């Protein structure tokens, strides 16, 4: 009963303590936001040169079933004219947000292999059923 279709609201805010990626320079970063393992994959922009880039960029997910759907979360750091060079990643579960609240917080991000640090980043997340305003709370 009272079926809905949720949608995730994310702003990927800023992050901090990264990893200098190359011998020159020090950071180039971008995130990558995946539901599940499907094809709804977002990037960011590209943050030049700074171990704590801001983003400050919104996207709206549609979910699947926020009892079990995953939001997972790489970190990588751009390398033209090659492939994406991994930073760091989180699985984040869907199910840990109250339903219809705003959560602003700093998750930790899981160095890959070779990766000195991996970086924290500030995510603002809101479960929110469809036709609610994004980003404020739902009653
Ligand atoms: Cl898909």
């Amino acid at each position: 009963h009272h079926h809905h279709m949720y949608q995730l609201h994310v702003r990927v805010v800023e992050a901090k303590e990264l990893p200098k990626m190359d011998t020159f320079g020090k950071c180039d970063a971008f995130a990558i936001l995946q539901l599940n393992s499907s094809r709804n994959i977002h990037r960011t922009k590209v943050i030049e040169k700074t171990y704590t880039p801001v983003w400050n960029e919104e996207f709206h997910i549609p979910l699947e079933d926020v009892t079990i759907d995953t939001l997972t979360v790489f970190l990588k750091d751009e390398d033209k004219g090659s492939s994406d060079d991994p930073i760091s990643l989180i699985k984040i579960p869907i199910n840990q947000f109250p339903l219809g609240e705003v959560v602003d917080k700093w998750y930790s991000l899981i160095p890959v292999k070779g990766v000195k640090k991996g970086g924290q980043i500030r995510l603002t997340i809101h479960i929110a059923p469809l036709g609610a305003t994004p980003f404020q709370k739902t009653d």
